[PDB]
């Protein structure tokens, strides 16, 4: 579980600082805002040897965020393969797992109370305030999310991805829908689910194709 | 000189944070409060130990810098109590500390901005900008202005010398021309007549002038 919080009013980047400072496992570096109001950003370390599959990890983390956000707001969220949390077609939280030398640094951002969503992103991004019309205590949101991550990572470590695969698939945006791999005009088809290793499975004209990276969008 | 800001809500001490977490020059580590209540402004930053080897002149230049910034913000004049504090009349408003940790020179500054509760235990020696001006100031504005003054003064201090500040620092010195006592590693008593070129306090004692060059002494009115 997370036993210590280092809360910053402002900082350049939580991911970056965890690359630079030696924080202990169980510590979440939180920031009210990152300098390259209402958002929630935090990072923490994981044992790189406990999670060697960084396709499955972001999905389990995304799942954890979606579960915590629904418990707090009562609103159901989707997961966009391979690492973001969405409400319908708009992103509410982003998950990033970075391998840096000796560390596995997890970074998560959640749009909680921001009031002004630019016009350029209004169609692809949202916030809990926008979705619910209410402000939420960011620390309570953080604690709930951290507790969910703790529980799922523990079960993930003790069992396997098979404990989350089905749940993740049921929340995947575009599941069953026709999609294309952004930038790769060749790969197009129905997104049917995930491979055992966490890869996205597309049923193309010439059978199933397992995708291990990239970004999907509806056709 | 300062662009990157790391602002924590609470820390043990900004000094300690900079001892543990590596930071680059130009970065200020700020905290709303230090554990060892609200309204104060505390921050630390690193300086190159090679360009500021006189840790008596340095605190006086930093104190002057803080003094100038607060005066430009509040339009109120502040005095400097040799060798590292900023005062308004007989009460402290800001303190400066310079520490040599390993191969680093960690500078720590504290400013009483909007604190509301001043214990009777120290109301005679401590005050806040709020109590003085009766208003409440944007601490980030205060910070930015102070970091700017410090940046400008250190550039010049490093380019030229203490002679550029000596006179200005002496004219703001608390107790100048009054009977004082220095305590800490011994006791020196007499009239504070000025400041030396080395940044030492000039005391007229029964044995004539004594130039205090140690920063381990506390200067207080007699």
């Amino acid at each position: 579980m997370f036993k210590n919080l280092i809360w910053l009013k402002e900082v350049d980047s939580t991911q970056e600082r965890l690359k630079e400072w030696n924080v202990s496992y169980g510590t979440a570096l939180v920031a009210d805002r990152q300098t390259k109001e209402g958002g929630l950003y935090f990072s923490f370390l994981l044992n790189p040897k406990e999670f060697e599959n960084l396709l499955q990890l972001p999905l389990v983390l995304g799942l954890s965020v979606s579960e915590a956000l629904e418990e707090i707001t009562e609103i159901p969220f989707s997961l966009k393969w391979p690492n973001d949390v969405y409400f319908q077609e708009k992103k509410v939280s982003g998950v990033l797992c970075e391998l840096s030398k000796d560390k596995l640094i997890v970074g998560i951002g959640i749009n909680v109370n921001q009031r002004e969503i630019p016009e350029e992103i209004k169609d692809r991004a949202t916030t809990l305030y926008e979705i619910t019309g209410k402000d939420w205590d960011r620390k309570e949101v953080l604690l709930k999310v951290l507790k969910r991550i703790s529980e799922n990572l523990k079960k993930f470590k003790e069992k396997s991805f098979k404990e989350f695969k089905g749940k993740i698939e049921s929340k995947m945006l575009y599941l069953g829908e026709e999609v294309k791999l952004l930038g790769e005009g060749k790969i197009t088809g129905k997104l049917v689910g995930l491979s055992e290793k966490g890869g996205a499975l597309i049923l193309t004209e010439e059978g199933i194709k397992e995708i291990l990276s990239g970004e999907f969008s509806l056709r």
